[PDB]
């Protein structure tokens, strides 16, 4: 499988295909996603850990994704999770949002240490291949709106479930489901086909 | 690691990133080129039971690279020394021409069964990542003049990288050059890339 996740000025979009996406929320307060490219079992084992202290810890000092007061601090202990659950291979991506801050997106490796998104690098990206990568190193402005942010990620994917997060919303109205057999993304993809066939054209005609 | 070959009407680009490009030829008759995404070994390993067959065969009736009479039979020999070397999981592409006969390129398995190149899909791609694949699958026509595609075979790669261009019916290979990444020529041709995606993508945001 494959992920992939932006950081713009107007808040994050999130993909993953065919759960891969998950979901955390406190209404008002805080939204949290994780994204996953490993296997059933790596996801679920870090999900289920996660959902354990936030459903039956009993110690009042161990920070939760719903008692952490800001983004750096969820991203640790998700960080927690992902190191605990190979006791229970590949990265995750977790970003999201707390009141009082600006949304916040992360890429965790397997010990649970993380690097956090810029505005030089916009983007992470997970699983066995970083598919389109050089097309989103090339097109990706973190200024950019957030449908042309989800329209650049699905071409680079070549079932995928979208989320975008808008800034200061704390919720998930812009979520999709996005299939081969949509209508939107074949015509995307025949404007992609056409559009790169034109820009090779005029790279031909450069030289 | 990466290597890249296109079959056109006017011959046959071959690429590979950093030998893992290998060369045979007879001046006028024939011209072969075996591409690798192996480790040195495996690479090593099959040149070297093509070069034993070319220099120490004592059987007449075992078909050689130089004794092949077309490039099916020549890429059964190439077939036989993948499946060979195992014994001393990674594909290769080999292509040429042989006199009397349009070039054809292969893509060869490690049991040493193969595919032809099509007009419908004219490349191959070997490697861990088949690199830019939706961007040839897009843009790639049979059609397609030699320096144009060696063009799109780096753009769509994106990593130096060694590079083979034959002309169809010439039966000698001269455009060989290991190409950089600080090379002025690919500086240029990449900053002009992405404003063209740029262009490119801004017309879909509409």
């Amino acid at each position: 499988t494959y992920a992939v996740a932006f950081r713009l000025e107007r808040g994050l979009v999130f993909a993953a295909d065919t759960k891969k996406l998950q979901l955390w929320r406190q209404p008002g307060e805080r939204v949290f996603v994780l994204l996953s490219a490993g296997n059933l079992a790596a996801t679920q084992a870090v999900v289920s850990l996660i959902n354990e202290h936030l459903s039956q810890e009993t110690d009042d000092e161990v920070t939760t994704l719903f008692t952490a007061p800001n983004m750096y601090r969820a991203a640790r202990v998700v960080g927690d999770a992902v190191r605990e659950a190979r006791s229970i291979n590949t990265n995750f991506i977790f970003g999201g949002q707390i009141k009082g801050e600006r949304p916040r997106l992360f890429q965790i490796y397997p010990e649970g240490n993380f690097i956090e998104a810029t505005d030089d690098t916009p983007f992470f990206q997970i699983g066995e291949h970083k598919y389109g990568k050089p097309i989103l190193d090339r097109v990706a402005r973190s200024d950019m709106r957030l449908g042309e942010a989800a329209k650049l990620m699905l071409l680079s994917f070549d079932p995928i479930d979208l989320v975008i997060y808008e800034r200061d919303t704390f919720d998930v109205t812009r979520e999709k489901r996005i299939s081969a057999d949509d209508e939107y993304f074949r015509n995307l993809s025949n404007a992609w086909s056409d559009a790169l066939r034109q820009a090779f054209s005029k790279i031909e005609e450069f030289d």
